[PDB]
């Protein structure tokens, strides 16, 4: 352990997907299915976006889910006021992307202080945008100074270019500077095909929270997808992962979202893709008969799917 | 540098995709487009598979492409005879997945020796199946003893479970043992979402060749996809990558293969997916107007595609 939790952002990051147009009822459906699956956090679009987004945040946070509902805002006093008034259990601050460091630290601490005052029980996370491309001394200076005042700090590979060893290294440095009592969140975009690998490296480096969306939907080609992330973690911690989540629900989660946003599940999608458990090579089929484990990373039944043997 | 080449395996790994049914003309079309793109190697199904596969290998190897055409076989004397007779420029041996090490080394050297004798100009690569899960002392013992006799050794993450730091570490150890004059090839499956990340780590560790297929098609959910791999490498070595390949051909490569195997390009596919360059968030759109670089990992024009702005 390697203990960690998932922050689903389907209703935040989520909404930034090109084809997403979630009704209130769509979001409630998604949130209840995630809660049933066992997801620990559900992050929702800033209430400042529209009066709509505010309402949705209000409803989601009062659904009585076991998951904590958390909203994502710019690191600003005005947005923080709106956020606390919604009743969310958490607020995820993003300090947007040079101006001096004591001032950045100043402005951050002010927002965080407002929130502690107005809503002492709300969990606060602080991230700087584009964390891995920010110059590192100043980044660590900010995180070190803000960490004593927050429950969690986050790192965001905003443009999807961080490399796995870079993510590992910077998470380790952040852990060094913030100490063992502040949680560490990773958010990574998939532009260079590293969102799952980077989330995994983040956890190996000490990260405690990973952002996912169902099918990885999000800005551009999206972020770490729930199913791909769970496949990656299941192979390493199968006992922990199967006890944490209702893994057999994955196909229904992927279907629900695909139907809502109007896409097909891709044909190679982790676990639930048409092709995810198809075998064809004769020497593979030879082995699967004696033991399917021979060419399978995990059992399809665990995730509520079946293998396919192509015997032509 | 970070110098490396791609071995496309669309016509080998490739053929093991559930829905692949390539006619001879399909393969010739694919191979000529890859050669035009600038791909360095094209790997094809073992000629032993059917008389068909043999014919296709014979044609492909005699097409007069600039790319070297290479076939993939079990590490056996009988298959090697068939392979050399096809005229391929390379033979990729796979020693299939305990029996003693001097004997494994013995059997390997015998096949390799046959090939040097019967076809001194053919390039020979040796891989052990499931390289990252083989016990490491014995694996390195085999690679160390065989390397002086081959042009290249390969590592294969056959079941798609290797982790990026594991791949980095084992490639470094292999490089230590085989010396600087033997090339090193990486083949990785995508079951845990790490095929691109692992290929990248392999190169950082000293690997010189990476297996890809167009759209990542292959057994199960496939292997490192060409487009995702090029996106990953372009962000790190843009001059090198744009000079090596005709990057603007990527959409036509992905379309061609999708059409042939009967799938849609997935909606989040690297570069050529519907959604790969779609922006929606207001603060993103604000920035893209001053500079699209602000939220884009690479320029869409480089790959012959366009961005989308969602202003609702
Ligand atoms: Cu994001
Ligand atoms: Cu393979």
């Amino acid at each position: 352990m390697r203990e960690w939790k998932i922050i689903d952002s389907t209703l935040r990051e989520g909404e930034q997907f090109e084809k997403a147009n979630f009704s209130t009822q769509d979001k409630v459906e998604i949130a209840k299915a995630l809660d049933e699956f066992g997801i620990e956090y559900i992050e929702v679009t800033t209430p400042v976006a529209s009066p709509q987004s505010r309402k949705d945040a209000e409803v989601l946070a009062s659904l009585g889910l076991k998951a904590k509902v958390v909203t994502h805002i710019q690191c600003r006093l005005d947005a923080a006021k709106v956020a606390v008034e919604t009743g969310v259990q958490g607020i995820d601050l993003l300090f947007g992307t040079g101006r001096d460091i004591p001032r950045i630290i100043e402005e951050a601490k002010e927002v965080i202080a407002y929130i502690r005052e107005a809503a002492p029980h709300v969990e606060v996370r602080f991230s700087a945008e584009d964390t891995f491309r920010s110059e590192e001394q100043d980044l660590l200076a900010v995180y070190e100074a803000v960490a004593p005042y927050v429950d969690r700090v986050g790192l965001a590979d905003t443009v999807g270019v961080a490399t796995p060893r870079q993510v590992y290294a910077l998470v380790r440095e952040v852990r060094r500077v913030v100490g063992p009592r502040v949680d560490i969140e990773f958010h990574g975009h998939n532009d260079t095909g590293c969102a799952i690998a980077n989330a995994y490296e983040a956890i190996e480096a000490g990260a405690t929270h990973v952002d996912t969306t169902i099918l990885g939907i999000g800005e551009r080609n999206g972020i770490t997808p729930l199913g791909g992330f769970l496949a990656r973690m299941y192979t390493l911690q199968p006992e922990y992962v199967r006890r944490k989540y209702k893994l057999e629900m994955l196909p229904e989660l992927d279907r629900m979202v695909a139907r809502m946003v109007g896409v097909e599940i891709p044909f190679n999608n982790y676990i639930t893709g048409e092709t995810a458990f198809s075998h064809k090579a004769g020497m593979h089929l030879k082995a699967i008969y004696i033991n399917p484990e021979a060419y399978e990373p995990y059992p399809p039944e665990v995730f509520g799917v079946k293998r396919k043997l192509i015997i032509a």
